[PDB]
């Protein structure tokens, strides 16, 4: 059984693979936030700018099985239309991704990526995997496809990210009433140390789901 | 000898690789516009917005060899940094981009990309191959790394582009009086046809050079 809290057919708006067409699945609940706003003063992460609470969102609700969840995210994609590419983010999706249902969305010819905060194991056979790192919170997950850490964050160690094994190295500019100003930021850091690569989000400027 | 328009540092803003750091190598003069207001009415490519006359930009100028242009390129470059790459553009950089100056620069420590238009033979020592096609020009590069084509022109011929030999194929807004519409347009196009994944002009939003 899966907690989904919205699945939409979008352009993939950040990371290593924006502008590529992908449906999100977004997973309910997340274990560094209620998602509440008055616990969010006091909890792990504290930036989150998704509602990640409930099933109500667009073709949100709660799935019995792998096949139901990927018979809604499969009706999405075009007909006739290969490339199939699913998102898996919330939320923490890691909290309800399993095997099964990895199985099953490779079964529909679904190439899977996963947005994960990092603290949690993550499945190998995920195809790509995204880490973006908490400050404040433990990172288990020291390897995968990419690694795209929002700036800037107390407590942060952003060089000591370099040494981990992934693909690509990218800062994210956190949003909020100083996005401008931390996209100066990203941007000087890249250019400082140019290993890293600017995490623009792009949706929230083209302004698509 | 080389006639360089500019050559400046700064972040890769479309494309595949958006975000990525990069010196940005702007070879004076086109093989499809002069670069004259009074001849783009009538020219093959018609909607270009770049400034590529003479060699009066930034670090511009006539460059004797190959060793002299690197040694600027080079310059522009953090000390102590790696991950050194540039991307040469114009202009049509295939019009002066031949092999002396791909090893001098592979000498230096440089990855290559080339943004070419596909109407010149291109060098395939060159790490990176981005064509962006013109409708009413020839295409003689029909394989590549990256398929980057502006939309909308008149009688392109989209879905056959998606036949070349290309890892990536990307369709880009064009700018101008329409540029949000474009927008819409493209990404409406990446939807129904998922093969392609929208570039976005980013430093234009970012307004970084
Ligand atoms: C909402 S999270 C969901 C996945 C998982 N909870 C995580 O943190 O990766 C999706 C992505 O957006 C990023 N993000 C969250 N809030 C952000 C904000 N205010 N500004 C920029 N990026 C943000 C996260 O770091 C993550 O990379
Ligand atoms: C200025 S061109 C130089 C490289 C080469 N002359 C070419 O045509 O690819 C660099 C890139 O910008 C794109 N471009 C030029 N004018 C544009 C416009 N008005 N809107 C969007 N992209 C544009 C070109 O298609 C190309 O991909
Ligand atoms: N276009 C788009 N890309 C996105 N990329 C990632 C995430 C996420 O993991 O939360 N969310 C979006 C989103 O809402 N829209
Ligand atoms: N940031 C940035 N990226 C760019 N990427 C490509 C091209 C080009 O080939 O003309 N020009 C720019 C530019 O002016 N700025
Ligand atoms: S870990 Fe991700 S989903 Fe959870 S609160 Fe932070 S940004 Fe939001
Ligand atoms: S071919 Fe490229 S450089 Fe030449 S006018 Fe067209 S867009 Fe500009």
């Amino acid at each position: 059984t899966y907690a989904v809290k919205e699945i939409f057919y979008t352009l993939q708006g950040e990371g290593a693979n924006a502008g590529r067409p992908a449906v999100f699945c977004r997973f309910a609940g997340c274990n560094l936030w209620s998602g509440r706003e008055e616990d969010r003063a006091q909890a792990v992460c504290r930036f989150c700018d998704t509602d990640f609470v409930g099933t109500d969102g667009e073709n949100g609700g709660k799935f019995k099985d792998a096949d139901a969840l990927v018979a809604t995210i499969a009706g999405l994609w075009p007909a006739g239309e290969a490339h199939r590419f699913v998102v898996c983010t919330g939320g923490e999706p890691m909290l309800q991704l399993d095997q099964p249902l990895v199985d099953a969305l490779h079964a529909a010819g679904f190439g899977i990526a996963i947005e994960t905060n990092g603290s949690l194991p993550v499945l190998e056979s995920i195809d790509w995997i995204c880490v973006s790192p908490k400050a404040d919170a433990p990172l288990v997950v020291t390897k995968g496809n990419e690694l795209k850490v929002v700036i800037p964050q107390d407590n942060q160690r952003l060089a000591d990210y370099a040494k981990l094994d992934f693909e690509y190295f990218l800062v994210q500019p956190m949003d909020g009433p100083s996005r401008d100003l931390n996209t100066k930021l990203a941007i000087d850091w890249c250019k400082r140390h140019p290993q890293w690569r600017l995490s623009m989000q792009t949706h929230k400027y083209l302004n698509i789901p």
